[PDB]
């Protein structure tokens, strides 16, 4: 499951939970047509990819959160370690997605 992530101490205690693992963010709008079209790929993603950590943050819910994280296209994958962000894109781009995990992971 795509845990939703709707505050500033929800993202920190998520990326506490993750330890070591790949954790990767979709900042998403459900207005926005790129999010709506890859949300069910992003979804599909704990399948092949069993050790890492998936998280959502729906802009317009969590505009703080947003605020924080440099987000200004969507969706916005951001990829992080050990509470660090080693990487970010945008664009509802599946192949890029999976190259990107698979780098980082």
């Amino acid at each position: 499951s795509v845990k939703l992530i709707e505050s500033k101490e929800a993202f920190q205690e998520a990326l506490a939970a993750a330890g070591d693992k790949l954790v990767v963010v979709d900042f998403s709008a459900t207005w926005c047509g790129p999010c709506k079209m890859i949300k069910p790929f992003f979804h599909s993603l704990c399948d092949k990819y069993s050790n890492v950590v998936l998280l959502e943050v729906d802009v317009d819910d969590c505009q703080d959160v947003a605020a924080d994280c440099e987000v200004k296209c969507m969706p916005t994958f951001q990829f992080y370690k050990k509470g660090q962000k080693v990487g970010e894109f945008s664009g509802a781009n599946k192949e890029k997605l999976e190259a990107t995990i698979t780098e980082f992971a």
